[PDB]
DNA sequence: AGCTGCCAGGCACC
DNA sequence: GTGCCTTGGCAGCT
């Protein structure tokens, strides 16, 4: 046990799972750590079983842990953003590798999608860019050079990867990288000018290659992520839409819970990035509003075939490394099969970008007929144990085969040929490693085992024997079944051979099976649940008529409440008074997402929703200082076509204090940058803003009182509250009847002196 | 789909099925030779939850049979993981001989593993209580009550609201709950782990009465300080009946019940709690609370007791003086007794293991250490001048004779468990040093045998071996296998070995292998007689066990007293609260930089106390400070400040800032007394401007004029700083600030009067709000200004 | 030292 | 009197 510690030194950073029988044992400092992560026992010591390393390997792997197998050296290592792998991976998620470093002019960035092969790169300018893009993409695994100065940013970051500043040289990345694409320049991938974001690319690209040691000609491309290009949702709007991930941490009453109806893993995958990139630019979008309504009747047609088509991406990643295992071409077969009814149905669709897919989509029929003849229906795991290639594949396989089966016959009419000679009711004839082939008699009966009968092993209650004769016939088995075991895999590397020049147009039918599915449901989901197509206008706004929030009318099992919204230059800013109790707040976030939703092309639920262009949307709703410091980088970048959503600022702090903050917001918002903004408020005195200044208006959230309690609605109507209802609640809620009295006096005092 | 009437079924199914139908809904582990077996849906769901595989074994009455199992040596390891997943298991046993047993060998239910039941070391956490407890609902209020098996302790309650019992379900925190059928308030249980439904017949009172005073031995429950209780009693009705289902044993460690009187004690509520982060911080982790910064025992015993310290402070003005005497005697004797008093160990779940007949061999070994550190520990405390002190060195006795015992009876380091023998050692018993001796002839004789028959056979390859399926043999090489003696028998053949037996070896084989038995019953008869010879003494014992974990728990608080410069507080009789040079107790350890010590003065003239401040100012901190000095007086224990006199203080609030709050408030106006200390946290939440000011108002108003508690009220309107212009008994105090200068600085110091002003605008431009939006907030506070 | 596979002891069934 | 079967231990082969 002195050999693991003069061994670590080969990777200091990574956990070092270590053999020790059929555990995996680890030491030292390592120990604490692992048994800190995983729910199990430190004695320092620890350590797991071996069918079930690759659990207690995707579990490490979740939590930003690179491991170390070792078995005499270090035979396999894994990191969060690098495996490839079906069981370490989780079905409907990205999981990617990223870098990051920094120069004095800004950051540099990059992510790698190993699977799919998906690498894009940007280029941050200022600081809240970098970390919103952090955010969104949520890199598994962060490399970040030495010199990397703000690490507030990255600091508590799962699997962080410190490097060193070399492996951002822009003119060593420049090369690596034109040699991984195959090309002179990167020009037309539109990243030769943009050296920051290169470099982040040949370090990642760098590292990724070193976890694997293979090519990885999956990755044939690389594209830049323009500002401009999205509307810019800072971390603090993504968490507060609840796109991905609702706020307490989960994936349930969620943006994409409700609009990812998709049949595909690698589709879900696919229409989650898209919800979190709304593009500014109308043609994508009026080409996949137009898309989604043609497939409208389609639908019913497409998602089950669609549906066994699968993860054809992630398959085609273990291609590209060649692991992929026996089911995984089964499974890529399966898909080849469905092309062709999908061909039969996409073809009469009306709509030239669903026809493309189509094209896109490919046939594929040489590598279907292939796997056809060349694998059984259903194979085992793995090829190590063969039994994959079918009967009729290749001449010599089959032969080595019958050779066997006829040895195993034999033997077969032996167990009967002896029972017959002997009259003993036990005799059988087994199969062991120990003792090859064996007669085995019980032992009651062994005694009138036949005298050339040879004994070799004594169990307990059974004698087993051998002769000349049946060690003769297993010589016949164990040749014929090994060297046919030899074919199998000889033959079955053959179909890397023959399936991996396809690669490329292979890559562009999972993509396009992939949008296919994204476009498919959000046809299906924009059918099902009454949404209606958004049109885009030339000046900034939004003209809604009974529009809805798209997660809250799907969950509440009472009646959703749909509202109007009318923002213009003339009309850019709400006041909205009233009480809120989650109405308010309802009312802007139902606004940011049927812009967001808008903005990535699909239908949107709402009777008729007009849109302008919107680059930034920033929501406000959920210390003081958050709220201020969150104000702050409102203020700071809004322009005159952002959304804005602002939830009753000023309160934590003084009346006097929060009612001048929130007017000095408001004043700033209409006057200065003119975004268009729905303000919450609570301040009665803001109401007067209207007459102040022209482009505001007041509208409100209003209660019905009845019985022993109070409705309140759900409906926004023009103009200011003219109520309060904290008494009422305080009464509701059981607060003394003198108190709540001696309160509703003080409150018309203070009230009627302003 | 099958009918499964009894008589289709086979007599081991029958048998099965009986047994499982005593405990439909939990899992029964059922013993089947070496294994601990499962079928139907309940091998269904073991194998989901014990990750082992799901397979058949020959079908019953028509269909096949479901099963999973693990073998009975491993058992404990996943006893492990379905307790900690709140699962119950039933155990079940096989009771009779097979060799006489015509059908199926008897079987019953032995014991029952539910998550507040265990009492195994490796189930439990060692600094953490593990309680069973049992609520129930009345038409008028709440019956409770608590039991820690692994001690005996076994409380009574009986809360009278919501938030009460809301409290005491926090506080106590059962890993198990039985609950009554009819309970209205699923509010409060649902949502918690180990959720048990029980009938309301459990809960019946004549019942309880009946089941509580049979196990107490007496004829009513007047000692006990119960009678009295029906509502509380009917759940230790329910809770025993459960503790001895489960158990199927005697219990002789319950030996008592002891109510909660609501006076007993200084009562505080869920907010307070979790607020305090008396033992939880304010995520969920036990990193910087009060219960980290002041928990140095040594024993596991004490480290529980000094949090249910923490947890119920005591208001017996004569409990708290003799406990601020033990800490004062004791400063000077903290090094000493601590490394001394460590090896006790955690005695307390020891006896409870004895009373349960279920201790293990190391348990013994550690009780007779234990037995060992007394005569050092009254030594020690001898010389102490402190009468509590000499009254716990009285308690915790010495116990001169038990501990010859363990030193005769077992050797120094035992082995885990009884079941393989070498645990009692020679020279206690004659019979077993006999017939340890007859069994042990291996110190030469197999090997002599060997020698001497590998040179009569002349045979080079010839050893001696025991392999346990086929007994004794003498093994010879196939090479020689042919030229063995043709007496030899052949017993059992290998690849390239033929092993032999004769008559000599069969007979030392019967020699060794009865002897070994024999021996192995003896030894766990033996064993089993160890504890019919302390059990006896139980009692006296478990009064030892607390002793030294009160012990551990004073002569820690003196240690902590010290090296964290603490002073005895004085008790009052009037209500008031007088901190000189004061601190966090928590806050001033987390932090790198010295802590601004603030001081206090509240009396029934100057009662509540309107707290203005910036944000960031001190405010949430010089109220939770408040609390914690008055918590950790009412426990005796020093407190962290210069100095400190206290009155009565019966309960304690705490609102911190929807129709929640204003519950949460109500509360807080309908049980607050002169006598009660609360803390509101910047409430009043309205729908506009003025609406929730006004209710802060009304409640402030309210709490100083009709209530007359005593009040921390830190606020951001400034509307309130007019209060004491208007009310009597309240004051202004502030947190200083700083503008000074373009900057900030919180100066974290308390002083009287209102604040100079607000400073929204100032921590607005902090968070980097741009300049001409500050400066046009400042045009518009100018207007808001010259109203009045 | 590593991998394979008999064995533990109940009871049902032929 | 052989059938059948979980998991963990270690014997019996390399
Ligand atoms: N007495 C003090 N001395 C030094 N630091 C303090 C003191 N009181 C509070 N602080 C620090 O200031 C922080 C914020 O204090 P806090 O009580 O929350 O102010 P407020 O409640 O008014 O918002 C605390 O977490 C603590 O670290
Ligand atoms: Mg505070």
């Amino acid at each position: 046990m002195q050999q693991y510690l003069r061994l670590k030194a080969q990777h200091p950073e990574i956990l070092l799972f270590y053999r020790m029988g059929d555990f995996y044992e680890l030491f030292y400092d390592d120990a604490k750590r692992a048994s800190q992560l995983l729910d199990i026992s430190l004695t320092p010591m620890a350590g797991i079983p071996y069918h079930a390393v690759e659990n207690y390997l995707a579990k490490l792997v979740n939590q930003g842990e690179s491991v170390a197998i070792c078995e005499r050296k270090v035979v396999r290592i894994v990191t969060p953003g690098t495996i490839s792998d079906e069981a370490l991976l989780q079905e409907r998620q990205d999981n990617l590798l990223a870098a990051i470093w920094q120069d004095s002019k800004g950051f540099g960035y990059a992510t790698l999608d190993i699977s799919s092969g998906r690498f894009r790169l940007s280029e941050p300018a200022d600081r809240e860019t970098m970390a919103a893009e952090l955010q969104r993409t949520n890199p598994a695994e962060l490399l970040y050079a030495e010199d990397f100065a703000e690490m507030s940013l990255i600091e508590g970051r799962r699997g962080l990867r410190r490097r060193p500043l070399w492996e951002f040289e822009i003119d060593t990345a420049r090369q690596q990288l034109n040699l991984q694409f195959g090309t002179r320049d990167l020009v037309g991938f539109g990243v030769e000018n943009a050296p920051r974001g290169l470099c982040a690319a040949g370090c990642l690209l760098q590292y990724a290659k070193d976890t694997q040691r293979t090519t990885l000609p999956h990755i044939r491309s690389i594209t830049m992520e323009r500002e401009q290009d999205s509307i810019i949702m800072d971390a603090a709007t993504r968490r507060n839409l609840e796109i991905t991930q609702n706020l307490a941490g989960g994936a349930e009453n969620t943006l994409a819970s409700v609009l990812d109806c998709t049949v595909t893993p690698m589709g879900s995958r696919m229409l989650k990035r898209w919800l979190h990139m709304p593009v500014r630019d109308t043609r994508v979008l009026l080409e996949r509003q137009q898309t989604i309504g043609a497939l409208q009747d389609f639908t019913a047609g497409l998602q089950p075939v669609l549906r066994q088509v699968g993860d054809l991406e992630r398959i085609l990643a273990r291609l590209a490394l060649r692991t992929a295992r026996p089911r995984d071409l089964a499974r890529m077969r399966h898909a080849f099969q469905q092309l062709p009814e999908l061909r039969a149905q996409l073809e009469t669709v009306d709509s030239a970008p669903v026809q493309a897919l189509r094209e896109k989509m490919g046939e594929f029929a040489e590598l279907r007929d292939l796997l056809e003849r060349a694998i059984i229906d259903t194979p085992p795991v793995l090829v190590r144990d063969g039994g994959v290639i079918a009967s009729g594949y290749n001449e010599e396989l089959d032969e080595w085969r019958a050779l066997a089966d006829g040895a195993t016959d034999y033997l077969e009419r032996l167990e009967v040929r002896e029972r017959e000679r002997t009259g003993l009711d036990t005799l059988k004839v087994g199969f062991n490693a120990v003792h090859g082939y064996y007669i085995q008699i019980s032992r009651g009966q062994s005694h009138l085992a036949p005298i050339n009968y040879m004994r070799r092993q004594t169990l307990k209650n059974a004698e087993r024997y051998i002769i000349p004769e049946l060690k003769e016939y297993e010589d016949k088995v164990l040749t014929s079944k090994g060297k046919a075991l030899a074919l199998e895999k000889q033959l079955y590397e053959e179909l890397f051979d023959l399936l991996l020049p396809h690669l490329e147009a292979l890559q562009q039918s999972a993509s396009a099976l992939a949008e296919l599915d994204v476009l498919v449901n959000l046809a299906e989901r924009a059918y099902t649940l009454n949404y209606t197509c958004p049109t885009f206008i030339d000046k900034p706004g939004i003209r809604i008529t009974e529009g809805r929030h798209p997660v809250v009318e799907q969950v509440l099992n009472e009646p959703f409440i749909a509202n109007p919204l009318n923002l213009s230059p003339q009309r850019r800013m709400l006041i909205i008074t009233g009480p809120n109790m989650g109405g308010k707040s309802t009312y802007m976030r139902q606004t940011a997402l049927i812009a967001l939703m808008a903005y990535i092309g699909s239908y949107v639920p709402a009777q008729k929703v007009e849109i302008g262009p919107i680059d930034r949307i920033f929501t406000r709703v959920g210390t003081f200082m958050v709220e201020m410091t969150e104000t702050a980088n409102i203020l700071h970048n809004a322009t005159e076509y952002s959304l804005v959503l602002m939830d009753e600022i000023g309160r934590g702090t003084s009346t006097y204090d929060g009612l001048s903050l929130a007017w000095a917001c408001a004043e700033n918002l209409a006057n200065k940058i003119k975004a268009l903004t729905l303000f919450a408020t609570h301040y009665f005195e803001l109401t007067q803003l209207p007459e102040k200044m022209e482009g505001v208006a007041n509208v409100h959230l209003d209660a019905l009182e009845h019985g022993d309690t109070i409705a309140f609605m759900h409906s926004v109507q023009d103009g200011a509250a003219s109520k309060s209802y904290g008494l009422a609640v305080a009464a509701l809620a059981g607060v003394p009847k003198e108190v709540i009295k001696r309160a509703r006096q003080k409150l018309r005092e203070l009230e009627s002196i302003s």
